């Protein structure tokens, strides 16, 4: 749609998923909502425990533009 | 909040909660931020594999309401 970075918020215990495809580094990670508005087919991804933390879908600095999700670009 | 199902749609391959404890019965299943803004301390929840289908929280003929998060009560 016509146009955000996510920023959703997880507490310890959330989960999240880790794409190692389209991380720009080990520490970031997207929440599950805008992990399933992508594309990820063929990522090697995985559902993780966060520790807490911020989703980082449509933050260019801390995410690949090509793995943000369709309400994030 | 001062005053709706949520409704959340999921894909064949996208995960969700099952909370055996909230669900009205085995079909029922919550999506991952309504699970995350609500209280489900020593129920009997899992991640599933949903096979498509919409959250339930929000409607009390699917889900119990003290199983509802706080952005559908
Ligand atoms: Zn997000
Ligand atoms: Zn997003
Ligand atoms: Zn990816
Ligand atoms: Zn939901
Ligand atoms: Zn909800
Ligand atoms: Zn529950």
């Amino acid at each position: 749609r016509l146009g955000g970075v996510c920023g959703s918020v997880w507490g310890q215990n959330d989960i999240a998923y880790r794409c190692r495809t389209c991380e720009n580094d080990p520490t970031c990670a997207i929440c599950v909502p805008c992990f399933q508005n992508g594309d990820h087919n063929s990522h090697d991804y995985s559902i993780i425990y966060t520790g807490g933390g911020c989703c980082d879908c449509g933050d260019e600095t801390a995410w690949k533009p090509d793995g943000f999700c369709s309400n994030h670009k």
